[PDB]
C-alpha cells in the first residue's frame, strides 16, 4: 500500500518540479506521471503554457497547510537524483490538479510506477473535452 509522508516546501522550481525538505534533507521532486510545458526546458526554453503551469504548481504548494509526498511502488529516484512522487497539497494531488486543468498531459508510463495512471487519464480526458488550456 502506498503511504503519504509529510514534507515541507523549500521552493517551487517549475510546473513539474518542487524542492522539499523530506526527512530532514532538501530534495528535488519530479511529479510522477505528468508532463507540463516547462519554463526550464533542456532545449526549447520557455514553452507555451509553461509560466502558467509553473504558477499553478507554485501557488498550490505555497498556499498549502500540509504537503505530503507519496512514492509509488517502483524506483523512487530518477537518473538526476530527483524523487519520483505524487505530491499532495492539503489532501489534493498536485499531479492530478494540473492534468484536470489542462496544464499537463499524462506522461509516457513506466511500470510499476503507474498506480494512479487510470485516475489521471480520466482527468485528462475531461480536460480535453472541456478544451482547457493545452487543449484549447
Amino acid at each position: 500500500k502506498l503511504h503519504k509522508e509529510p514534507a515541507t516546501l523549500i521552493k517551487a522550481i517549475d510546473g513539474d518540479t518542487v524542492k522539499l525538505m523530506y526527512k530532514g534533507q532538501p530534495m528535488t521532486f519530479r511529479l510522477l506521471l505528468v508532463d507540463t510545458p516547462e519554463t526550464k526546458h533542456p532545449k526549447k526554453g520557455v514553452e507555451k503554457y509553461g509560466p502558467e503551469a509553473a504558477a499553478f504548481t507554485k501557488k498550490m504548494v505555497e498556499n498549502a497547510k500540509k504537503i505530503e509526498v507519496e512514492f509509488d511502488k517502483g524506483q523512487r529516484t530518477d537518473k538526476y537524483g530527483r524523487g519520483l512522487a505524487y505530491i499532495y497539497a492539503d489532501g489534493k494531488m498536485v499531479n492530478e490538479a494540473l492534468v484536470r486543468q489542462g496544464l499537463a498531459k499524462v506522461a509516457y508510463v513506466y511500470k510499476p510506477n503507474n498506480t494512479h495512471e487510470q485516475h489521471l487519464r480520466k482527468s485528462e480526458a475531461q480536460a480535453k473535452k472541456e478544451k482547457l488550456n493545452i487543449w484549447s
